[PDB]
């Protein structure tokens, strides 16, 4: 098949026009720090993470041994391989096991508002044959057209076995992709886009193969 789409790596997400603020309060828990030196703290029940906040720096009461710090820590599984998914272009998989719920990578691009991309659309992405577009906050997108990462490169599933969430992490909103459910090795990851991606109104056949597949990519 044809080689991979073009695109200018970055670390972080470039800010163009808009900034997603989140407005969160200062990050606030009640957790204790495990008098054993290598026991994780901010677990399941961290009041910060059951609101989609990341613990902040300085303030967390289980110091470096805060594990709800995965989006600003970059945190990203060290396992992923970009591939040619069989009728679907290229896609990611994993190359080891992940498990249900685990941080797996931050969905990076260009924060454009829906009018920046939308102009975007018409005068730049018009003749394009594959879309990289996430949706983020009210008004607001992540154009993964010319600049991202390798998670731009993961393909939908009308049945997928990951979901982007998205998160507070130290007053700004950032999207993490994160495993629904336990993968086996060489896995493809998929997210459901009709939950996730901005409609960018074009009509593509799916061929995630569920037998209740939408018909095409949104439906
Ligand atoms: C975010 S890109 C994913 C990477 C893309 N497959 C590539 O080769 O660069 C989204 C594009 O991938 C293709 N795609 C994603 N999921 C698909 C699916 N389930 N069935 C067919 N094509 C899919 C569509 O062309 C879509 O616009
Ligand atoms: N229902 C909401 C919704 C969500 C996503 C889409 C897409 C779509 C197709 C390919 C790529 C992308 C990306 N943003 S990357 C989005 C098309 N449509 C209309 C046709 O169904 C959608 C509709
Ligand atoms: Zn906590
Ligand atoms: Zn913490
Ligand atoms: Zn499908």
């Amino acid at each position: 098949g044809a080689m991979a789409g073009s695109y200018k790596k970055i670390r972080s997400n470039v800010y163009v026009d808009v900034k997603p603020l989140s407005g969160y309060e200062a990050t606030t828990c009640n957790c204790k720090k495990p008098d054993d030196d290598t026991r994780k703290g901010c677990v399941d029940d961290c009041l910060n993470r059951m609101i989609f906040a990341e613990c902040s720096p300085n303030t967390c009461p289980c110091g470096e041994q805060c594990c709800n710090q995965r989006i600003q820590r970059h945190e990203w599984v060290q396992c992923l391989e970009r591939f040619r998914a069989e009728e679907k272009g290229w896609g990611i998989r994993t190359k080891e096991p992940l498990k249900a719920g685990q941080f797996i990578i931050e969905y990076l691009g260009e924060v454009v508002s829906e009018q920046e991309f939308r102009n975007r659309m018409i005068e730049q992405y018009h003749n394009h044959s594959d879309h990289y577009c996430l949706n983020l906050d009210s008004g607001m997108v992540i154009d993964s057209y010319r600049m991202g990462n390798e998670a731009r490169f993961i393909n939908h599933s009308c049945d997928p076995n990951c979901e982007m969430q998205k998160w507070s992490v130290n007053g700004v909103y950032r999207i993490g992709l994160y495993a629904l459910k336990d993968m086996p090795a060489g896995t493809e990851l998929t997210y459901d886009y009709n939950f996730h991606s901005f409609n960018v109104e074009k009509a593509q056949l799916c061929k995630c193969g569920f037998e209740k597949c939408r018909g095409i990519i949104g439906g």
